[PDB]
């Protein structure tokens, strides 16, 4: 991992904090904060008015969230500045106490992201329960770059990418904090998914790496956003927000909550809407900002990504 002093932010801390939010309270002073960190293709609410915002509320928590413009679209270094400028406000705003960060999708990857190229959260940050977390990318972003039809983000999620090669040569694939990874095979976003091994995108070594078909049996489905929104994923997040150990706990889940419905505690109309997630995300991508090539690493991950192209050509050290 890297150690050193963390990167300076290339957006101001002004934009910065306006990103970020905490529901009915200021980062500055907050109780039991929890930092949410959305998906591609949303904001904060939109990832999670359906799911973690009155799930982690009704848990006891103050969510909090940030919703990198547009969408989380942009540049995935940029979307981490957010969270970890959320990670050191909130620390300090709940009286220098560590916070918990729950992510979907995109999500996941920007804290291990945030984890390994700054170190100053590292002892900010409790715990990280990742909904399928898209750590080493995926491959079905590939024919969508060859088109130059990729949004920032989209480019930097694509298996073989200069960002997920940078991550992972600098430690970035084995966990940093106690993280739990809740994924399924059943995936249509992100893929690969199907090993239940350290071949899968949302695995971390040293991680409670937790693929619902190997609890639930080769015919369970849950799709990305059930990822994020079923009984079971709800079941299993909240062992990990509980449990002393940081990570969740194979006593606190069984067979018996393998429901793939939205949790049971949301209410009809978040029910609904939880079903629906993929489709708001999926038109929000369509759009937004494309390009053509994949926007240059910052200078800070370039020596990890040694001869993979970006917008200004080959990485070099
Ligand atoms: C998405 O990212 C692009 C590229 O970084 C941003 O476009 C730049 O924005 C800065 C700061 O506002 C301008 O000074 C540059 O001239 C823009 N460069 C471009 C278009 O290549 C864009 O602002 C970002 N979008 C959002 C919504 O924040």
């Amino acid at each position: 991992l890297p150690s050193g002093s963390d990167p300076a932010f290339s957006q101001p801390k002004s934009v910065l904090d306006a990103g970020l939010t905490c529901q009915g309270a200021s980062p500055s002073s907050v109780s039991k904060p929890i930092l949410l960190v959305p998906g591609t293709g949303t904001t904060g609410p939109q990832s999670f008015d359906s799911n973690w915002i009155p799930l982690s509320t009704q848990l006891g928590y103050t969510p909090c969230w940030i919703s990198p413009p547009p969408f989380m679209l942009n540049d995935t270094q940029v979307n981490t500045e957010y969270m970890v400028n959320a990670i050191t406000a909130l620390y300090a705003g709940s009286g220098n106490n560590k916070l918990p960060v729950l992510t979907w999708s995109q999500g996941g990857l920007v804290a291990q992201w945030g984890l390994t190229f700054f170190p100053s959260i590292r002892s900010k940050v409790d715990r990280l329960m990742a909904f399928a977390p898209d750590y080493k990318g995926t491959v079905l972003a590939g024919p969508l770059d060859a088109l130059a039809v990729s949004a920032p983000s989209v480019w930097q999620q694509t298996t073989g990418s200069a960002l997920t090669t940078a991550l992972r040569n600098a430690g970035g694939l084995t966990q940093i904090v106690p993280t739990t990874n809740l994924y399924s095979a059943t995936d249509e976003i992100v893929q690969p998914q199907v090993s239940n091994s350290p071949l899968d995108s949302s695995y971390l070594f040293n991680g409670k790496n937790v693929q619902a078909q190997a609890v639930c049996g080769p015919l369970f489905v849950i799709d990305h956003a059930g990822s994020l929104t079923s009984q079971f994923s709800y079941v299993v997040g909240r062992s990990a927000l509980r449990s002393t150990t940081g990570q969740a706990r194979s006593a606190d889940y069984g067979i018996t909550d393998c429901n793939p419905l939205p949790a049971n505690d949301l209410t009809p109309e978040q029910k609904v809407a939880a079903a629906a997630l993929l489709a708001p995300a999926a038109a929000a991508i369509v759009a937004g900002p494309k390009q053509n090539c994949e926007p240059d690493l910052m200078p800070y991950a370039r020596p990890f990504a040694v001869g993979k192209r970006t917008c200004s050509g080959i990485v070099t050290p």
